[PDB]
């Protein structure tokens, strides 16, 4: 093992590669959801730029795991990485739904791996997943929980016409 | 015939003379939508400035073919231009149905011309078509369809304020 | 099916889905290279910064695949990622060798949907293609190509010191 | 003992003043790694600057501990500093190698207190050692990894070569 190799559990090692790949299989649903807006036949342009952002997000944080797993001396295993849940997302409403499930599975998997890393006294961890993660991934659920809200209460008037302005006006 | 003219069929050179006169239909097409849209008892100025534009596009396209005629050395012949198939165009998603037949009619008028092209082994014109017309015209098309689905999803709601918003909030 | 769509056969449509994810396992191949060699115990910094933005330009690609895929009235299909053929990719030679036969493989797919593009006459498509891959997966091969020439000479001659050299006078 | 003092155990007040010790302890090591390089008969001008650069980050790392030592109402005491394990230090390979293992024993004494501040529920010093401490440990370990692996590929190659290279090429 790694010359540099210094308090890295195996046990750690393997959770991030996987977190990697739960990492990047969300950056690619949201690629997904970011074309599924850009179709002519749902044209939310707002919300196509909102989901394409997101995608580049959680490839930046795969990265940055990548980046620490080399840092710490692991060794980086990619997996197949796994098609997203749906082929077409439905309304705003539905797709930000999914994207709130989604960064929910992202900040579990984030609290179990910092939970492993106490029990591991890996305090570079626990550091690097305070630092880069845990607080974005707060604010992220707050927005999009602030989303949520601003839709349903749009789409409860009057569906069309609530979707549009909340794509107008909101999102950008 | 030219001291120019080489690889250039008589069936191109009367073709590009009929895309010219479609191109400048589709400009007078756009004209009359345009000013329509300026009418006191329409007044959708965003809608007017969408449809000026375009009248403007299609004359350059016009005038781009026939600069292409004369520097393969065909002569340009001019007909009677047809007056637009309408006096009044109904509400903004009638005339955004109206333009996208209109464009559709253009782009299946490029498509033969290219296969004209093509039977003929015309490379230079293979390329100009490609160059300047056949990605602008699938570009305006996808537009006009997130267009017709914005409208849509609008006017279903409350079809006033709906084209109100659509007007004051995508186009200008 | 599309209110957009025009002379864009079911085929292509097919073929443009499994281009797309040619280019994202291509992309995610370059991000394996790239993490291997900033390993401790390979720590080759301009080989990992050459395969980190090949990752970016494939991902570019699949990225401009998918809006023209929108452009054209169809529709966008996600499969499961392939990982990458490799875990560790061995000197600096090995991964340029496994880097040309990874773009001949892309090159060889975007000849073949050309030709699929011809059959179905399609020029929309064959422009696409022209303008924005085919030269430069062209210029690519001819700088890897270039790159393997280099690295032979270098490494024939005295392997660790070829590596070290071609890394910080050729890569950066 | 402090009117300020909250919280903070006379175990870890001794552990910081230990930890200060082991700091300008390496910063002397450094000091005397740098001026060897700087021998008329060893001449690595970017081997010396390195070293010399460590020295400086060392001694500002005893000064950050010593200026807690104080905010947190403790005693700095200072005892004898060790000199450097050797007089001369051999080739830049074997320096590297020295100055590895020295940078190993300084996160194990970090780690060690990290656990102490842990014990004694102590989140202020958990804090301070995962802000300035723990990461920067880490990137330099990484960093010292990838110059000895540069390092080893090029004086397998051919000894005295391989060493100016690596001054020349990676050091400045
Ligand atoms: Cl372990
Ligand atoms: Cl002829
Ligand atoms: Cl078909
Ligand atoms: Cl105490
Ligand atoms: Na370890
Ligand atoms: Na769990
Ligand atoms: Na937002
Ligand atoms: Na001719
Ligand atoms: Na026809
Ligand atoms: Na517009
Ligand atoms: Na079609
Ligand atoms: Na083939
Ligand atoms: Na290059
Ligand atoms: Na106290
Ligand atoms: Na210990
Ligand atoms: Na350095």
């Amino acid at each position: 093992s790694s010359q540099i190799r210094q308090n890295y559990s195996t046990e750690v090692e393997a959770a991030v590669n996987r977190l990697v790949n739960l990492y990047l299989r969300a950056s690619y649903t949201y690629l997904s959801l970011g074309f599924y807006f850009d179709r002519d036949d749902v044209a939310l342009e707002g919300v196509c730029h909102f989901f394409r952002e997101l995608a580049e997000e959680k490839r930046e944080g795969a990265e940055r795991l990548l980046k620490m797993q080399n840092q710490r001396g692991g060794r980086a295993l990619f997996q197949d990485l796994q098609k997203p849940s749906q082929d077409e997302w439905g309304t705003t409403l539905d797709a930000m739904k999914a994207a709130i499930v989604l960064e929910k599975s992202l900040n579990q998997a984030l609290l179990d791996l910092h939970a492993l890393g106490s029990a591991q006294a890996d305090p570079h961890l626990c550091d690097f997943l305070e630092s880069h993660f845990l607080d974005e991934e707060v604010k992220l659920i707050k927005k999009m929980g602030d989303h949520l809200t601003n839709i349903q209460r749009l789409v409860g008037s009057q569906a069309g016409l609530g979707e549009y302005l909340f794509e107008r006006l909101t999102l950008k």
